[PDB]
């Protein structure tokens, strides 16, 4: 399985080293992003979901497509063959693509194609007894961890933050909200139509992206919502 770094190694970005199993860089900024989708509604009614996992660069520029040799068109068939049957149906209901289950296959090969091979600590070779795709499973395996940990929905609600067909919402209010779940660092806010839609909440990593520790860091971008008027409209509605 994926080798294990201290958890005394160094914070990507944070600190300046050399790229290895064991840091992150160039790709040292991980976000966790997350979507609200309305119209079409997926997901529970109180719940965001997955968007995915992406490695920027610490000046928020990031690489896309590393390697061809291992991008894929069969991840539900990885998945399967590597028996994480509760991690896929956990997808199917978290990280839906809106237009429906039959287009997740697209989506996830996306997100695994251009972002997952830019994750350096991710590699085969940062793994023992490595077996063909084990980081793929693993990926999505961690996306599905650390988004269990940033319930934006909750985090939100419990701030007198949800989703209303007339209630309309501050920037600050949902930036605070959210930051309470983050270490105090807001996520990125992202609307669109002047209703929120997306999440990407950052971190810096000691050890390895598969099983390292996860640091809420600042976020490289802030938001494309305005201050106020924000909308939160209800799923399903
Ligand atoms: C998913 O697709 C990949 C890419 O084709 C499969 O991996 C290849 O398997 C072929 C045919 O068995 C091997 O000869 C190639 O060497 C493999 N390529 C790589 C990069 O490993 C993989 O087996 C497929 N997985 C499943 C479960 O269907
Ligand atoms: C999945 O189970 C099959 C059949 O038991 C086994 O051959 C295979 O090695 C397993 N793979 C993993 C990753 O657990």
């Amino acid at each position: 399985t994926i080798d294990t770094c201290s958890s005394d190694s160094p914070l990507s970005c944070q600190t300046d080293n050399e790229a290895s199993c064991c840091f992150n860089s160039p790709g040292g900024s991980l976000l966790q992003t997350q979507f609200w989708d309305y119209d079409p509604s997926d997901g529970p009614s109180d719940s965001w979901t997955i968007h995915g996992l992406w490695p920027d660069n610490c000046d928020g520029t990031y690489q896309e497509y590393c390697d061809e040799s291992r991008e894929y068109s069969n991840i539900t068939s990885i998945l399967e063959a590597q028996n994480r049957t509760e991690l896929l149906s956990y997808m199917k209901e978290y990280w839906p693509d809106y237009e429906g289950a039959d287009e997740d296959e697209s989506f996830w090969e996306h997100e695994w194609n251009k972002h997952g091979t830019c994750i350096n600590t991710i590699e085969p070779s940062c793994y023992t007894d490595y077996y063909a795709q084990e980081e793929v499973g693993d990926f999505f395996q961690q996306v599905v961890d650390l988004f269990k940990t940033l319930d934006s929905y909750t985090a939100l609600s419990d701030a007198g933050i949800t989703p209303s067909e007339d209630a309309t919402y501050k920037l600050s209010d949902i930036e605070d909200a959210l930051a309470a779940i983050h270490d105090g660092y807001p996520p990125y806010v992202g609307c669109e139509d002047g209703a929120l839609s997306q999440l990407y909440y950052y971190f810096n990593v000691k050890g390895s992206a598969i099983g390292g520790t996860y640091v809420a860091s600042e976020r490289l971008e802030d938001s494309n919502c305005k201050d106020s008027g924000i909308k939160y409209p209800p799923k399903y509605s």
